[PDB]
C-alpha cells in the first residue's frame, strides 16, 4: 500500500504556511514518519555477490529506475552494476538527476563510466572535509588520469566559502566534453536555519549552470555517502525552488514522495526534512525581497 500512498500524498504550502511549517517540529514529525521509505526488498539482488559495490546492504537501487552501465566488459560480470538511480525532476520530468552513493575505491572506474555514458554536465558532491577518504573518496585526479580509455583532466579549481568548483574535461576517441564538479563542504552537523543559506546558494548556482546547458540538459549526478540523505535534501530543494518560482507554492511532501518512488529512503531523517523546509522558507524570503 506504500506505492499508492506515495502516488497521492500532497501538502501544498503557500508562503505564510511555509515559514511557520519550517519552524513546526510537531507538524513536521507527524508528516515525515507517515511517509514510507520504499526501501528495496533485498530479494531483488544477489546481496552476497554485490558486497564490493554497495556501501550498505540495505541501501539498494530500485530496479525500475536503476542506472545500468551499458559499456561492454565480458570479463567482469558486475561491470553493468552501480548503486545509482535516475531521479525525476520538476513536474515529473524523467532523468533530471542521478542519485548515487559516494564512490568507493572499487567503484571509482564505474562512477566515471556512468559520467561518460550519461553525458553528465554537472556533479554535486555533498560532504565535510573531515569525512574525506571515508564517507567519499577523492575520485578525481590532482591534474590528469585515464579511466577506461577516458582522459579526465581538472582544468581549474575555483574556491568559494562553501564549495570548490572544478572545471573538468573528459576525452575518449574523437569526443571531448566539459563538466562542472561542485564539492559542497558546508553540510552541517546541526540542521538549524542559519546553516540553510549555503545549501540554497549551491542549489541556485547549480540551477543557473543547468540553464546554461540549454534545453535537454543531461542528468545531474548528486552524491553523498549512501546517496539518499544529503542527496535527497539537495534534489528536493532543487525541485521545490522551481515550483515556488513558477507556481508560487511548494509541495515538499509530494516532492519527497516522488523522490522515494525513484530511490528508496530519499531524505533519511526528520532533521533533513525540516532542513529542506528551512531552505524553502529562506528562498521565499529572497523572492519576496525582489518582489
Ligand atoms: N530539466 C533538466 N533535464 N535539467 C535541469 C534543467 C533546469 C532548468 C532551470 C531553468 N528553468 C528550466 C529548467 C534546472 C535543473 C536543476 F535545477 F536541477 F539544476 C536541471
Amino acid at each position: 500500500s506504500a506505492h499508492e500512498y506515495l502516488l497521492s500524498a500532497s501538502r501544498v504550502l503557500r508562503a505564510e504556511e511555509l515559514h511557520e511549517k519550517a519552524l513546526d517540529p510537531f507538524l513536521l514529525q507527524a508528516e515525515f514518519f507517515e511517509i514510507p521509505m520504499n526501501f528495496v526488498d533485498p530479494k531483488e539482488y544477489d546481496i552476497p555477490g554485490l558486497v564490493r559495490k554497495n556501501r550498505y546492504k540495505t541501501i539498494l537501487p530500485n530496479p525500475h529506475s536503476r542506472v545500468r552501465l551499458t559499456s561492454p566488459d565480458p570479463e567482469d560480470p558486475l561491470s553493468s552494476y552501480i548503486n545509482a538511480n535516475y531521479i525525476r525532476g520538476y513536474s515529473g520530468e524523467e532523468k533530471v538527476y542521478i542519485a548515487t552513493q559516494g564512490p568507493i575505491v572499487s567503484t571509482v572506474a564505474d562512477f566515471w563510466r556512468m559520467v561518460w555514458q550519461e553525458r553528465t554536465p554537472i556533479i554535486v558532491m555533498i560532504t565535510n572535509i573531515e569525512e574525506m577518504n571515508e564517507k567519499c573518496t577523492e575520485y578525481w585526479p590532482e591534474e590528469q588520469v585515464v579511466h577506461d580509455g577516458v582522459e579526465i583532466t581538472v582544468q581549474k579549481v575555483i574556491h568559494t566559502e562553501d564549495y570548490r568548483l572544478r572545471l573538468i574535461s573528459l576525452r575518449r576517441g574523437t569526443e571531448e566534453r566539459t563538466l562542472k564538479h561542485y564539492w559542497f563542504t558546508s553540510w552541517p552537523d546541526q540542521k538549524t536555519p542559519d546553516r540553510a543559506p549555503p545549501l540554497l546558494h549551491l542549489v541556485r548556482e547549480v540551477e543557473e549552470a543547468a540553464q546554461q546547458e540549454g534545453p535537454h540538459c543531461s542528468p545531474i549526478i548528486v552524491h553523498c555517502s549512501a546517496g539518499i540523505g544529503r542527496t535527497g535534501c539537495f534534489i528536493a530543494t532543487s525541485i521545490c525552488c522551481q515550483q515556488l518560482r513558477r507556481e508560487g507554492v511548494v509541495d515538499i511532501l509530494k516532492t519527497t514522495c516522488q523522490l522515494r518512488q525513484d530511490r528508496g529512503g530519499m531524505i533519511q531523517t526528520c532533521e533533513q526534512y525540516q532542513f529542506v523546509h528551512h531552505a524553502m522558507s529562506l528562498y521565499e524570503k529572497q523572492l519576496s525581497h525582489q518582489s
